[PDB]
């Protein structure tokens, strides 16, 4: 896991503004979630190839698809999954007032073929640091929502909590993490979309796409539901299922 | 419904910065919601004896307790009721992404005594027209979040959805409604609480408190769901249960 086929290819773009286009494919485990309709509503990664994880505020139904293997949503002409949910595990301890706890398992109903373009990012352990001012990367279509229509990708520096709630007070709790108010925005990634470290040569989910600033800004970090304090949960539902 | 027994007082300064006290017991409908420990997270709206109607994003569960006849929640000595919530029923088009269909009902164990402070709001008819600039009233703790903890009152004008997307774009749907940017905040309201107008003598339900100004600008317009949308789902859940 956490390796891609295709390296990613980061350039001091993505540290400014609104970040910048990803290599095609090089974030395999990047879905999309379309509803019944087709419309692209939220992001997830995949972590293996039966199982995506995404945010709970998503309302992710199994009427809903997962879409693997996708860089271009305006293109006709690649070779993408559209796979089936089977079975939607919302995180019980989901606040949907505060937003705590934004996790969500999605189990396919068929598993995805792991390819060049599709496989698993790694998931964190329980106990694993990633330290205030890492550069992580968040990546999606999310400024799609107004305009790009191919992958963006930002890096953008964790925060301590402690020091993520001078921008949003009370409302950043314990399983929650920002990232970003260093010049540039959060908003390339989608609701329930990834936020990974680069741990020991492999990518690590630690954030999973919460809220963002309401005005994009590129001084207000984006907040995610921390990975570390759900992996447990997460690891507890695969074992189950 | 609709009539309070105790008339409420509205100055001037309820249409400035964050409105103002209300009158002990003016506002009969308004309740609190709180959880299993005692805190209170959200407001509602009784209807009649048995339901109480607040929006979905606030998550009631069973374990929640409706708080009547309130006002000073820092007071140990006021004649109020806590009601155990016997079912709770989400609207099913409730969509968590975009908190568009924000309602949700609940259904009281045990009737509540109406009173001089406790009794219904009226309910609008689906095909009630509540013209933008009408003077509006939310109610509710709101400011509590940080300060007094006695209810809070502002009145505040409606907009057009046209006119309200000015400010929150493309965020703004159909079944929602828009109040205040006139110089006064919206943050008195809790999540789930009442916005109510004064339709033939009577004041009437137009919206529950869905979010407001991050920032709880006083030329940021509050976001309600709008109940004329939602009131025949309201009345055929009551008929059925």
């Amino acid at each position: 896991c956490g390796v891609p086929a295709i390296q990613p290819v980061l350039s001091g773009l993505s540290r400014i503004v609104n970040g910048e286009e990803a290599v095609p494919g090089s974030w395999p485990w990047q879905v999309s979630l379309q509803d019944k309709t087709g419309f692209h509503f939220c992001g997830g990664s995949l972590i293996n190839e039966n199982w995506v994880v995404t945010a709970a505020h998503c309302g992710v139904t199994t009427s809903d698809v997962v879409v693997a293997g996708e860089f271009d949503q305006g293109s006709s002409s690649e070779k993408i999954q559209k796979l089936k949910i089977a079975k939607v595990f919302k995180n019980s301890k989901y606040n949907s007032l505060t937003i705590n706890n934004d996790i969500t398992l999605l189990k396919l109903s068929t598993a995805a073929s792991f390819s060049q373009t599709v496989s698993a990012v790694c998931l964190p352990s329980a106990s694993d640091d990633f330290a205030a001012g890492t550069t992580c990367v968040t990546t999606g279509w999310g400024l799609t929502r107004y305009t790009p229509d191919r992958l963006q990708q930002a890096s953008l520096p964790l925060l301590s909590n402690t020091n993520c709630k001078k921008y949003w007070g009370t409302k950043i709790k314990d399983a929650m993490i920002c990232a970003g108010a260093s010049g540039v925005s959060s908003c390339m990634g989608d609701s329930g979309g990834p936020l990974v470290c680069k741990k020991n040569g492999a990518w690590t989910l630690v954030g999973i796409v919460s809220w963002g600033s309401s005005t994009c800004s590129t001084s207000t970090p984006g907040v995610y539901a921390r990975v570390t304090a759900l992996v447990n949960w997460v690891q507890q539902t695969l074992a189950a299922n």
